[PDB]
């Protein structure tokens, strides 16, 4: 895999990823809701037309974050075992690969203790980001051809597409290149 940071819009964010050559189909980034930058990157208020599915029911991004902590402690080992939710910070990070803004989110699908505790999110091409990605309301986009991302994440081998100086190229390759770029950068680094 791959360790690669976003800049923050207005402080850095480390992703682990093990498809660092779908970078151009990250679309979002989700935090664990422990994580030690969500205080830091909380916005004082929501922006103007946000979706409603996005803020907890929450007045203020502050409040939301606090109640979505409370309340996933109410949930038993029983829930973390079996749906998507989670809560947008009201701030946004910029895709290194195609300088994009990308709104953050905390959700408790990403666990705080694993990798650097932070993801960036593919719905393209990982289930579990699709699934989120439909029920929030977030754009998916298909940078590996092979599937039909209508349909279902498309999790296989194939070849890049809507990546720039990736496209054309198998997964393998693109994996390499993307690591060439990232370290050319001083923006990310192979790792076990
Ligand atoms: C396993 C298939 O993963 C993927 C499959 C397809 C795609 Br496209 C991607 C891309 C976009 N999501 O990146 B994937 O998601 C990250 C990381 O790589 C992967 C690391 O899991 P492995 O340590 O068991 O190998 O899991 C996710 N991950 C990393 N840290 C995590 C955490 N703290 N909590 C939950 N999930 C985490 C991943």
């Amino acid at each position: 895999g791959a360790v690669a940071l976003f800049s923050a819009r207005a402080v850095d964010i480390e992703v682990f990823t093990t498809r660092p050559d779908t970078l151009f189909g990250a679309t979002y980034l989700v935090l664990a809701p422990e994580h030690d930058l969500v205080d830091e990157l909380v916005a004082a208020s929501w922006p103007a037309g946000v979706n409603p599915l996005w803020t907890y029911g929450g007045g203020t991004p502050g409040e939301a974050i606090a109640a979505y902590r409370r309340a996933i402690a109410a949930k038993s080992d029983l829930e973390r075992q079996e749906e998507k939710t989670g809560v947008f910070l009201g701030s946004y990070a910029i895709n290194p690969a195609n300088g994009e803004p990308v709104p953050i989110f905390i959700a408790d699908y990403v666990l705080a203790g694993y990798g650097t505790g932070a993801i960036m999110a593919v719905p393209g091409h990982d289930q579990r980001d699709w699934d989120f990605a439909r029920a929030f309301g977030l754009p998916i986009v298909e940078v590996i051809a092979g599937g039909n991302i209508s349909e279902s994440a498309y999790t296989g081998d194939g070849i890049l597409v809507n990546s720039d100086y990736l496209n054309g190229m198998s997964v393998p390759a693109a994996k390499r290149a993307i690591v060439d770029r990232l370290e050319s950068a001083g923006r990310g680094r192979a790792r076990i």
